[PDB]
């Protein structure tokens, strides 16, 4: 299969009120299709006199957005939904090209889950209520939820337009704007979104979007005197930065979503064929590129050669291949240098003495030589000590681990400055609550992996997060309170 | 002469092994009132390891029986009040006509309020289909420390140790080297309580050391500060770039009270006198821009006039002394550094503007209440908070101009507007960006009332239901019963 060289995408602006304008940096950079090595854009770099430039956008936007009834701002939300149904399959395409991510993935996830955050805070924006307190008679106090005023999202690379969505929907349906800075590895989807919403009826530079490089545009973001509050996703590293940053500048409300090393507990009267299922997509959904993904699999001693089986089994099934065909469950890693590093870690696992039980290695032949492949990794044998087990590696690449006992298991889940994710696979009703309310992470999975529902808010413990998205907290939590006491009675001054 | 104030670990005085101690004065006669140990790393560490121990006790009791411990803390309290108020009043200077009557009582307050609201504190359930729900926890946080600072001391340990330990956490609290004493006198009232040992440490030392360990500190969750915007800013960033900590701020403002055109001018000045020296001028809250249309200046200028000839400056335990000098000599250079910029900016000094001089009071740094007039928006003492007895008078002619100007600052921790009419009180407020406004009002402060900045004033709230749920962490849980589909 020949003959399929693709050509490069119109050179990609930045979105500043209601339109595609030329950046003011004169700076410019590319990404790339994983799959192919070939550019798909050149995309225009956000500069400082861009980014003052959106805000000046955004809070003119945000005035008309918020002096909007309630219902008004809900149905321009809903129409925006509608429009990313009709759209799914050519946002998939496209988010497909930009990440390396199988379109048997895109058009099934990343679309549909970011437009169900967006039409769940759609439905709620006239549930936002303030409170009222009476004092006494003659006093009573009450609260107003006011928007913040503009606000800005900085995304990750690895589900990109979920991302957008999902920091966009509750911060414009509590009224802000916002300003939406995609991660530069992955900077297409996001001006799709920004197009889908004007033509939803979204006033001008209600949501501006900035591409750029994270030492440049991001810093000016997290810098600038008149943003509000920063929303960030992406690596634990990076985060510290910008968290450094919004403070030693302007003092900005914070989110982080960042990584984690999440454990997976499969426990003593676990069904094995369930625990492996359940072990294959928390490791090589999205090519192992998640951040909740359940890469310290706990085995208890006695089940682990069945286990390995197991998984064997299922990783041979695994089909790497053309990332739109329909078959095709796993893709290149979203970047070479990503590559490079997921290989250091490999190689770190076989040179500390963790045993190979499959993978290893990039992905040969007619097709994956051009694309960042690595095969699906299974170390075993690990110990806690092994980097393998206590780093985060963001690549296809499970580390499974025997124990003994469940006060062992525990202690052992929970040793880490990680805290996303976890879970436990078991069919006893004491078992299952009773070791997830000692886990220490945000979010926990019984007798499953990775389900997301708007309803439902998703955050780290400890050096995994700051804060929390979606459910009805983060549509709260994306205004501020404003308390103002009525006295209604006479004022007594002691002076 | 106090003994020598030691660090509180794990429900007893333990010498710190710092090797380090400093000094509290007493403001109005210059003695000094006791030597306090400071806390060094290994002091910290140890803290911590006492709160990890105390907060699962603590953790893995009844919502109920949390609640009653708080509350015989809270009754304690109110025995205490004052002899806690006069230990406060020589620790800061300020009347114990103000600290007998409002550091205390609205400190145990909110402590009273948290405690029965343990009970309530409830997480969610979510039906997603016949076959799986989620259920939320709303956890403790484990270990987190409260920073305070000097110009309440007891009442700020009180704000942030009761929402903290309602939450089912342990709080490592460090106060103001400035003022010391009434944390540790909390700290062996909560112990007298019931509250389980090593739930609430108290770390007296310095911000270059003390405050700089626990923000760095790996085993704390959460940093709670409330002082001004330069240690704040070192407060962010350490906790960020150590273990990244959840955080709330509690920082200073220059807040306006806007007196509309319809205003009785003897409420609007006795608003604007609360608002300006009360504490002396040293509150974050204080309405330190007072705009007055043109047409009522002079007349509210003599109403000031008359009241400011009212204050009481003198013996801090008397009754009716409702006046006290400033916490500090330092301060005070600062104050005084500010009126000297509103003389020379222009500004016309209404009445005060010097110090306090004579018997009893050239030992304490004392400022007279000041008062400035005919100011304008780009004065310093108009841009600044000065955080003391400094009231800058704005002269403004219409509603939407005063609105403007009022918002007109990266401040916004309070605002209050004067007006007997409906739609104007409420009109006004809702433009005002401010967390916390008063109408007709200023100061008082409910323990049910959610309270903090916007903008640079703050992070995050005290006060009110949402804190007590801000000092816990959520955990989605899902339950699948369904059979799993795996895609491989
Ligand atoms: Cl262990
Ligand atoms: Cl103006
Ligand atoms: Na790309
Ligand atoms: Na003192």
């Amino acid at each position: 299969h020949h003959h399929h060289h693709m050509s490069r995408m119109a050179e990609q602006q930045l979105y500043i009120h209601g339109k595609f304008v030329a950046a003011t940096s004169g700076k410019t950079f590319e990404t790339i299709n994983p799959a192919t090595g070939e550019v798909l854009a050149t995309v225009q770099a956000a500069g400082r006199e861009d980014v003052d430039r959106a805000v000046k956008s955004a809070q003119q936007g945000q005035k008309v957005w918020a002096a909007m009834s309630a219902m008004a701002r809900s149905r321009i939300l809903r129409k925006a939904v509608d429009i990313l149904r009709e759209r799914n399959d050519e946002l998939a395409r496209l988010e497909t090209l930009d990440t390396g991510k199988p379109l048997s993935e895109t058009a099934a996830v990343d679309i549909v889950t970011g437009a169900d955050v967006l039409e769940y805070y759609a439905g709620l924006i006239p549930a936002l209520e303030g409170s009222q307190i009476p004092l006494r008679d003659s006093s009573f106090v009450y609260t107003r939820r006011e928007p913040l005023g503009v606000v800005a999202g900085i995304g990750a690379w690895n589900y990109p337009i979920q991302i957008a969505l999902w920091k966009s929907a509750p911060a414009l349906a509590a009224g802000n704007a916002m300003i939406f800075k995609p991660s530069e590895v992955t900077p297409l989807t996001a001006l799709k979104l920004a197009e889908i919403y004007r033509e939803a009826g979204l006033p001008d530079g209600v949501f501006n979007v900035l591409p750029g490089i994270g030492a440049e545009t991001g810093q000016y973001l997290t810098e600038h005197p008149d943003i509000a509050k920063i929303s960030f996703t992406g690596g634990v590293a990076s985060g510290k930065k910008v968290m450094a940053n919004s403070a030693a500048s302007s003092l900005k409300e914070v989110t982080m979503e960042l990584g984690g090393k999440s454990p997976l507990i499969i426990a003593e009267d676990a069904n094995l064929d369930l625990a492996a299922d359940i072990a294959m997509m928390a490791n090589f959904y999205s090519s192992g590129q998640v951040c909740t993904n359940g890469t310290r699999v706990f085995v208890p001693a006695k089940f682990k050669a069945e286990f390995e089986h197991k998984i064997l089994e299922r990783v041979g099934r695994i089909r790497a291949g053309d990332l739109f065909a329909d078959d095709t469950n796993f893709g290149p890693l979203v970047s070479f240098p990503h590559r490079q590093n997921v290989l250091r870690y490999i190689e770190s696992g076989k040179s500390e003495g963790a045993r190979l039980l499959c993978g290893g290695d990039v992905l040969k032949g007619e097709g994956f030589d051009n694309g960042a492949w690595v095969a699906p990794t299974v170390f075993t044998d690990c110990t806690d000590d092994m980097t393998i087990v206590r780093e985060e590696i963001f690549g296809p690449v499970m580390s499974i681990l025997s124990y003994d006992d469940e006060a062992e298991v525990i202690r052992r889940a929970n040793a880490t400055e990680y805290g996303l994710a976890a879970g436990v696979v078991t069919p006893d009703l004491n078992r299952a609550h009773r070791i997830i309310h000692q886990l220490e992470a945000g979010i926990c999975w019984i007798n499953s992996w990775g389900e997301s529902p708007a309803e439902m808010p998703v955050g780290g413990y400890k050096h995994s997060g700051i804060g929390r998205e979606n459910g009805v907290m983060t549509l709260q939590s994306y205004t501020q309170v404003k308390s103002i006491q009525v006295e209604m009675g006479p004022f007594q001054s002691i002076f």
